[PDB]
Formats: structure tokens, C-alpha cells, sequence
């Protein structure tokens, strides 16, 4: 199904023909180039290694359809049908190329390489940036992984400070995105990235590609609650949201319960409805079992904290022993309307202000977990940066006049940590020197294998925040 | 293989338990709600997720097995409707009893109107309506790629026309740059797909496999590229060697269009000594057909683009066109590629007319601000419930939260029609049925695993067009 000849930029199909001649080896990285987001998350190499890159991906037949939908797409002959032949007559359709990355999880600072990419023949010079547009691909689970840690790091520090402890951290921030992602594959991808950090989760995609390709001890690597949508409130009538309210935490009564509660008035429902008339409901259930209310609508922090007004007026609140406000354990908020890292950050300050304790709460996202994000954010760039040439290794790099900041880097590079545990990355080759103890690249790609794994424990485990 | 079973938000799964009991159907539909404007949508995508998704057997043993299975973990609870499931394999040998009705793919539709309803054909399934809700909104991305594309169709046919007095190259004036910068291989087809609903030029190869699967287009492929350049193949020959890879790239691709990406080191140098004068004798031999195109790809972009002009506007002979704009040689042309989004392409193309040069000299390319920056909150993408029968009488159902009435959603039973003076008008309440404003515009897409109406590429391209 999935063809590697036809999954490039088209220009790339051309780049053959420009290399100087008798050139034997290009040899590329991707860093998240220095321009907040000061250190990123390295996740989801492994899945586009196995799902795209090893085994045999040349075929005879594969061939012949590039060839057929480049002459049509170029109106010109330039597909390098002899190269892609070769590749499948020497090693039978497996790449010859040589990819070292830093482990999966690690947590490294901008500017620094992550992974770097050359060919191990020398015919296939021009098979290093082919695959370049696949690979930077790479920037979506990474850019998801390290935004939703960013949150983790914003929610570990506000639960802290108001209660003391970080118990439940990990369910604090649920993946609500499936609807608002571009596509099935890419719910997988992002949901996947986001399980680094947090265990909650409604995009179902995420656990069988982490089960296929990443593996966790435990049976699954996410979970969810009962919840209500619209339509299953709006179903009822609008005369009988407290009967709809009724039958589904009584359906529910032993699990946590998240019913969506602004299909008409939210400050009705909190105030009269769950406050009032279902009151003796929601009083008798269990701590494991809560009631979460659930507004959708309005400004997200004015709405947050009118609605945890209203429920300890109705509820009997305590004083935690940091002397924030805290609801009765059968009762509990989450926010999924508006979600980014910024509102976040609003919320939890707010509460804060208003000395409501961030147990209280919890969040969803959507877009802005998994869909609101771009290339650029972290500044992700593949690059050459070292070239064979008439038997001479070349430090190759570009330098624009106009922008200092894509200025790349210059030769064989190797990631290091330094004297002071923090971590650099040595150019044009100086890591050969060992003035900086051991490379932190390790193979994970060698001529159509994928040579080293991580299971998402040990990447969970690396992504770890420091408290 | 792909498994609908666990193709939905984890919620859902708990959904059949909540609705009202002796609900017999739940009927729901999708408007991208009113709220650059975007007042007017391309509907476009759905025919993919049909095919590729929704269509024949798509339950069987095993995929219900897996499905329990899974939720057994992820709830720590048996809540999964195995029962519900099994009738669907059992009854309608794994055919979804669904029926979706569509207005046409590349139909240009007003905000705020129905563009599709679902509801299940079968009293029993009453709860798979909005099962498949998250799999079919997932057709706001190709709506929301085709209609932003559009957009700047629209801005650059507007300059072009002030500028030289005709479209002539409109369709290869904004190029896919997009492939490495969307989140997935599945997303860089489907967007690419949705970029050429409005224009020709594309590097995102994925795109052309889905058009020739799931559309088809009469042409051999829907889009075409030209050799081009990038950093590694400039670079690569050492920065004091700019010059000769300059000259080896022209000398290879003689006689076809070729861009060369200029700002390696210094674009204005590379402009006006390299091209401008040590390379000029193999620029002004070139063919129309063949013109060198001058990529800088850094820098501010409006600012870069007006000094490259001006640097090739006086090594190179420029003609003044029929509207008073400077036009350079028929074999030399620009491609800013660095910086385009809708809101960098107009700010481009307002300076290029404001210092008198015509867009016939230049032309786009766009990666993350075609195909990524963007969400399904741009155009207000929704589904939303609007009608169901329990007890076997029909109700008229919505949401209208108090602190926010734009997201009031319509009520009961929907079709989209022509106003007497040729606007649309989404109907509620089953009013269509009066009759009063002609028939529904929706048609019949999709019934028991069964798609009975699609549309080829060439078709949704025309009524995807442009009214100039
Ligand atoms: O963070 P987001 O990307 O916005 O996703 C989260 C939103 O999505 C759901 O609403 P729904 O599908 O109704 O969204 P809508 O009201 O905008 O249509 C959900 O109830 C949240 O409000
Ligand atoms: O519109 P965009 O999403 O930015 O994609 C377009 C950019 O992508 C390419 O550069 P490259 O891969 O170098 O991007 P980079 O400079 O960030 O590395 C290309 O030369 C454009 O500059
Ligand atoms: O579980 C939820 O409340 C949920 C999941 C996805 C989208 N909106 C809400
Ligand atoms: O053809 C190009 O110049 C191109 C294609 C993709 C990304 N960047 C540039």
C-alpha cells in the first residue's frame, strides 16, 4: 500500500542531479533550533522507523509506479529509476542508510541534535534527504509531548502550592482531541505523545499504537470515565435536563461520572439542579465515584469560578491544610471548553487568587492538545551538515544574512552531557576527541533494521518531571 | 487493520446507557456555525471517510472481541455494548443501518447551514448516529484546507487581475510546500487533496494516490511540480562553491522550469552577482517554458521579496505591461516560499502593487500555513444532535447555553435550500416539507453500507470555482 518512492517532497525526486558529482556520502540532523519551550521531549522516532522505513519497502512494482506518476507529474523524465533499482538489487528493498538518536523520552534543550541520518553505500548519496520529509514528521509527536508536559510542569507547580502534594497529577489534563485532529493517523500519533505525560485519555487511537509499536507492561497505557455529550442530555427535552441528569448518574453510581451540564443554563444546573433537586444523589456517592460537573461554554476561568462559587454554597466545603478551598470528595469540575497552555495558566492562577484549591479541577483539551501546534513552534529543521566529496569529508552548513537563527550546524555532530550535567552538541566531528565522555546518539537504524527499541515505561520514565 | 469499534471518543462507548429509554433514532447534523471572515465554506472530504472508513462489512467477530477487550481495560468496567454490536453483524452482516445525506462535495456554502445529517435507519441502532460523530468531523480538516486555500485563491486572482488584467497562471500561484510540516502521512494526502481543489502546483506527492482512489480525475494526476532545489544541494558544494552549484542546477534542468533556492548565504549577493552578472549569460537564454525561478527563503518576507525585485529589476530587462506594472523577463520569475500564510500573502502581493510590480512575477509556496495552522474552531466546525423519537414521537432537540448563543444549535429536522433570489436557507422544525422553498439540496451519500452518490475530482473542482 504505502509507497516510499512516492513519499517525499516531489523536489526531492530531482536533488540527485544536483549533489557535486563524486560526492559518496550526505549526512544530515534534526535539532529544534534555539529562537518558553527551552527543552523538548524526543518521541515517535520509533513508530515512523517500523511503520515506514524498515524491512523491504523497494518492489519491482513499486518502482514502476513512481516512475509512471512522475513522468506524469513532472511532464519530464527525472525519476532515478537506476538508483531506486539498485537499492532493490544489492539489498533486496532495504534502505542503506544509519540513524543514531538520542533515546526516546529524554528531555534535551533546544538547539541541540536529536537525530542524524546517512547512507552506509556510497551510490545512495542522494537517499539521506530523500527520506528527510518523512523523519521531520517527527515534530508532531515531539511538539505534543513536550506542550503537554509544559502543562504537566503549570499543573504540577499550582497543585503544589495549594494542596501540598501532586496525587492525581496524571489525570489532570485528559486528551479530548479525536474529532479535532486532521486525520485517523495523526489521533494515534498525538494521543500516543500525550500518554508520555498523563494517563487520561478519550482518543482511543492512541492505545493500540502504542501497544503495536511501544509496548507497556500494564494491559493499556491510558484510561476514561463515563461521561456525558450533549445529545445525551438534549435527547431528554429541554423541560427534562433533570431527569436526564438523574437516569445517568444512577446508570453510573458506582464509577466517576462526568456529566456536561450548560446545555441550557450551567448556573441553573449547578445552583437548583445537582444543588437541589438531585442533591441527595450526589451527597451519598462514593470518593473512587465522584460526580464530575462539566461546564463547556463561557469564558473559561469567569465561568470556572462561578461555577465553584455556586457548588460551595450548595456543598459543604473545607480548608485544606494550605488554606485553599476544597469540595467534598464526591464532587469534583473538570473544564474541556477553551483548554490551551495558555488558559490553563489562567485558570489555575485564578483559582489560586480566589483560594480554590487546583484538586477541585481538572481539564480536557482538544486542539489545543493535539491539533494547535506547528513545525515552527519548536523550530524542527533537518539539515546537511557534512558531505563526501572526491574521497574529502566537507563541513557543509547554511548561514543566511537575513536570519541568524537558521544558521545550521557544521559537520559530524555528537550529543554530550556536560561537566555540569547539562547537555551540548560538539560539531565537526570533536567528539572523536572524548574530551566529553560518551555520545549520547545511539544507532536505532542500520541498512533496513531497526537496531534498538524503548518500550513507553523507559520513555515514560525518561520524560519524568524533576520536582 | 482499522477497527471502527475503537474509532470513537472513549465517552461514547457509555453513550447507549444515557439516552432517554425507547429511543428509536437520534438524527444529527454538521454546520460549520457562524461566529480574514470566511463567511463561505468548500464542503469537501466526506467521500473519503466513506469509502475509506464507514462503508461494507466493517464489524466482524474479531473486531468486537477486541473492542471488549480493550474497554475492559481502559474503563476498568464492563461497559462496552457488545449486544448492540453483534446485531449490526448479526442483521446486516457488519453494514452500519446509517443513512447520511450531503450537499455536493466543492460546493461553496454560506456559514451557519446544515452540510450533512446522519441518522440510523434501524430503531435498535439508535445509538450509532453519534458513534460515528468523531470520525466524521474529522472532514472539518479537507473543509477547512480547501476553504483557506480558497481564500487566498480569491486574494491572488484579485491582484493578478488589477495587476496584469487576466488570471493566466492563477492555478500555480500558491504551491503545497506542506508534506514535512503537517502531523501525519494520512493528514499530508488528505490536505494536499484539499489544497488542489483550488489550484494545480504541489510537492506533497500523498496527495495524488487519494484524488486517483477516492475522486478521479480525467487527467492522467490532479497536480505537477517542477525541479527544484533546497539548502543540502546548494551546501553541499561548499559555500565557496555557491556559484557552480548554481550553474550545474540551470545546466541540468535546461529545458524545464527549475527553482534554485538563493539565500544560502547571502540572497541578495547570490541575486545580483551570481545570476546578475557570472551567471546572467545562462539565465537570458532560457525558454518561456523553461524560466529560472529565484527562491529566497529568509528574512522578512514582503521586504525580502521587494529588494530581490529590485536587485533583478536592474541586471535584468524589465518591461512596463498594458496596466502600468513592471514585468520581468519572460525566463526569470520569484517563488517566496519562507513565511506564506493568508494574512503574509496579502501583505506581499498590497507591496508588490504599492511599488508598481505586476504578481506575474511571483509565486507562493506554503507548508505549515496551508495544510497545519489550522483547527477545527476556524470555521466552527459541529455536529450536533437535533432531533429524536422516543416512545415513538419525534422531538425537536438542541442546546442553548446561556453564556454563549452562538452556540445554539438548529432544531429538528433539516434541509438546505435555494432563497427566491438564489442564496441558501437551512430549514428547521421539518419546514422543508412545506414545500415553500423548493427541494432539498441534500442528497442521499451513504445507506447501509452502501455509498449511492459521489462526485468525481473534475466535478468538485468546477463547483469549487471562483465566480470571476
Ligand atoms: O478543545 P476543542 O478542540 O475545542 O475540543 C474540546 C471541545 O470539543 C467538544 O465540544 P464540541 O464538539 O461541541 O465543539 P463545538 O461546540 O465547537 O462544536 C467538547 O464538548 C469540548 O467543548
Ligand atoms: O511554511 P512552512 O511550514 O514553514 O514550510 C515552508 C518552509 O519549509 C522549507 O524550509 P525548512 O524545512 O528549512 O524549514 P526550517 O527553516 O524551519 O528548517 C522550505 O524551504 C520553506 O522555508
Ligand atoms: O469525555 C468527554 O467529556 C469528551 C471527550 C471528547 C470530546 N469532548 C468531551
Ligand atoms: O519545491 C520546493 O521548493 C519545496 C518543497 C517543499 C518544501 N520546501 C520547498
Amino acid at each position: 500500500e504505502f509507497n516510499i518512492l512516492l513519499a517525499t517532497d516531489s523536489y526531492k525526486v530531482t536533488h540527485y542531479k544536483q549533489y557535486p558529482p563524486n560526492t559518496s556520502k550526505v549526512y544530515s540532523y534534526f535539532e529544534c533550533r534555539e529562537k518558553k519551550y527551552e527543552e523538548t521531549v524526543f518521541y515517535g522516532l520509533q513508530y515512523i522507523l517500523n511503520k515506514y522505513l524498515k524491512g523491504k519497502v523497494v518492489t519491482k512494482e513499486k518502482i514502476q509506479e513512481a516512475k509512471d506518476v512522475y513522468k506524469e507529474h513532472f511532464q519530464d523524465d527525472v525519476f532515478n529509476e537506476k538508483g531506486w533499482n539498485y537499492i532493490l538489487e544489492k539489498y533486496d528493498g532495504h534502505l542503506p542508510i544509519e540513524i543514531k538518536a538520542v533515546p526516546e523520552g529524554f528531555v534535551i534543550p533546544r538547539g541541540n541534535v536529536l537525530f542524524t541520518v546517512e547512507n552506509t553505500d556510497p551510490e545512495c548519496y542522494w537517499l539521506t534527504n530523500w527520506i528527510e520529509t518523512i523523519l521531520v514528521q517527527s515534530w508532531y509527536p515531539i511538539t505534543v509531548a513536550t506542550n503537554s508536559r509544559e502543562q504537566k510542569k503549570i499543573l504540577a507547580k499550582y497543585l503544589l502550592e495549594t494542596s501540598g502534594n501532586l496525587d492525581g497529577l496524571e489525570y489532570k489534563l485528559h486528551d479530548f482531541g479525536y474529532r479535532g485532529v486532521s486525520s485517523q493517523e495523526t489521533a494515534g500519533i498525538g494521543a500516543s505523545a500525550h500518554l508520555v505525560n498523563f494517563k487520561g485519555t478519550d482518543t482511543v487511537a492512541g492505545l493500540a499504537l502504542i501497544k503495536k509499536y511501544y509496548g507497556t507492561k500494564d494491559p493499556v497505557p491510558g484510561y476514561s470515565v463515563p461521561a456525558a455529550e450533549h445529545s445525551t442530555i438534549t435527547a431528554w427535552g429541554k423541560d427534562h435536563e433533570k431527569d436526564a441528569f438523574e437516569h445517568i448518574v444512577t446508570q453510573f453510581s458506582s464509577v466517576p461520572v462526568s456529566v456536561v451540564s450548560d446545555s441550557y443554563d450551567i448556573y441553573n444546573a449547578c445552583e437548583k439542579i445537582w444543588g437541589e433537586d438531585l442533591r441527595h444523589l450526589i451527597v451519598s456517592r462514593s470518593t473512587q465515584a465522584p460526580l464530575i460537573i462539566r461546564p463547556d461554554s463561557g469564558n473559561p476561568l469567569d465561568t470556572v469560578l462561578k461555577v465553584l462559587e455556586i457548588l460551595g454554597k450548595k456543598f459543604p466545603v473545607t480548608e485544606n491544610s494550605k488554606g485553599y478551598k476544597l469540595l467534598p470528595p464526591y464532587l469534583r469540575v473538570i473544564q474541556g471548553d477553551g483548554v490551551d497552555i495558555n488558559t490553563l495558566q489562567e485558570i489555575v492562577e485564578g483559582m489560586k487568587q480566589k483560594m480554590w484549591s487546583i484538586e477541585n479541577i481538572a481539564f480536557g483539551s482538544g486542539g489545543g492538545l493535539l491539533q494547535k501546534l506547528t513545525r515552527d513552534l519548536l523550530n524542527c529543521s533537518f539539515k546537511c551538515s557534512y558531505v563526501v566529496t572526491n574521497g574529502l569529508g566537507i563541513n557543509v552548513f547554511k548561514d543566511p544574512v537575513a536570519d541568524p537563527n537558521k544558521r545550521s550546524k557544521k559537520g559530524r555532530l555528537s550529543l554530550h552531557r556536560t561537566p555540569a550535567g547539562n547537555f551540548v552538541t560538539l560539531e565537526e566531528g570533536k567528539g572523536d576527541l572524548e574530551e566529553y565522555g560518551q555520545d549520547l546518539l545511539h544507532t536505532v537504524f542500520k541498512n533496513g533494521k531497526v537496531t534498538k527499541s524503548y518500550s513507553f515505561d523507559e520513555i515514560r520514565k525518561n520524560a519524568q518531571l524533576n520536582i
